[PDB]
């Protein structure tokens, strides 16, 4: 699929359903996706990605997360906040049971460009099709307008934050990127054709962008002592537009491989 | 004081659900305060410049037309007309029972710039709030954010509207309050710190504004002679960011007054 349409899937399942006085309201029809982790997912479930292996058990489930140094995959026990059905994690208790670093050179930075490479390629997409005056097809602009967007922030906000654990400083990601690490969710629609800052925040960030990052620990356990290894950094809160509050992740911005 | 734009939501319109889990609703509501006092005053018949002359055995709406503002009782086959739980309006029957037109110099400007006035202090509010570096309380700032929006979308909807039929050409509004009229709903987060355009819209939009506007006739009945009156001129199309399509106002934009 190219265009708009390599980011939208059918909606089989819908994941939102809206209720209004005894209505329940129909479920969009599409859902917008980026198709690189799709694939990515894809490719580390069935042990085919080209460059790396999760070599963590299957039997539990797999998390991962983005650091400073690569890609942490991760079991987390039932007291750690990314767990999917207390202390947060610190130095002395990560509530990790297990994990796994794969390093930029050793096959994250591969997985971290196909994600950029087509998230930005959504970017330039939006403006092709929303905003270069050209004739559009009626079915497939509602279908954007209307398609359920809550997975895609989530698939967008894991590119974004892997870009600024990997190159905050020397290699930005732009602004139409980061709007997805400080606002929860954006509707289709304003995606496609509006934005989560305005024009001010477009000079801004230009300036600001090596500012609007925290970095903390993702505590795992120590192989052969007590206590939690301390040195894997990562994106602990991220400036909003507004300069004064931020958006916290509790858990790096990680994400589910595999339950 | 951002705070006079906002009530308290106390019986939400809508729930969303994520996936089976209800989304917890949200404490306030986007207001605008001029539109509240404007339709409390012609209930209450204590508007200072316009009264209501309609029965008030039957619900009344109001619509903007280029020549000002008409009050309405649609009859149960029109498209404003609101149950206590079809062709549309023609030259033949408008399914209008009964009108009052109010023009710009006997109240409607005053009306309008009522509203106007309140939005444009909105405007300038979120900026001020939001963009300027501000101190800004936690707790205001979250209120404000997560608040719903559909009814004030709706309201400001309608002082768009007004704008535009008043003087489109010779007083256009601006493109933040324009995107209401384009947009079904926008929610508060994009309201407050987004937009549902981008930066080549702005530009586009001061080319364009005297072009985006499609009218029809808002019919009502002949009071001497069969069919309708064809001559009140109404909001029909406002073509979208894109250029391509536009949102369609079955009803000229109308707001129900009474019920």
């Amino acid at each position: 699929a190219g265009f708009m349409e390599a980011f939208l899937l059918e909606n089989r399942k819908p994941k939102i359903t809206t209720l209004a006085s005894g209505k329940t309201l129909k479920p969009a029809t599409h859902r917008l996706n980026l198709p690189a982790y799709t694939k990515l997912i894809h490719e580390l479930r069935t042990k085919t990605h080209a460059k790396v292996t999760i070599s963590l058990s299957t039997e539990s489930q797999i998390h991962m997360v983005w650091v400073k140094s690569g890609l942490v995959f991760f079991t987390p026990s039932a007291s750690h906040p990314a767990y999917v059905n207390t202390p947060l994690p610190n130095d002395e208790a990560s509530h990790v049971a297990s994990f796994q670093l794969v390093t930029w050179k050793d096959g994250a930075l591969s997985i971290l460009n196909d994600l950029s490479k087509c998230a930005i390629s959504f970017i330039n997409q939006c403006e092709d099709t929303f905003k270069s005056g050209t004739n559009l097809n009626k079915e497939m602009y509602n279908r954007c307008i209307t398609a359920e967007s809550r997975d895609f922030c989530n698939q967008m906000k894991f590119v974004l934050i892997g870009r600024l654990c990997y190159g905050q400083t020397t290699s930005p990601p732009p602004i139409q990127l980061y709007q997805y690490g400080v606002t929860p969710f954006i509707s289709a629609d304003i995606i496609c054709e509006g934005a989560a800052y305005r024009s001010i925040d477009v000079e801004n960030y230009a300036m600001n962008s090596n500012h609007l990052v925290s970095y903390a620990p993702f505590f795992v356990p120590n192989d052969t002592k007590p206590g939690s290894r301390i040195d894997l950094l990562m994106v602990n809160h991220l400036k909003k537009f507004n300069l004064i509050f931020d958006t916290w992740y509790k858990t790096g911005g990680s994400v589910m491989v595999s339950s």
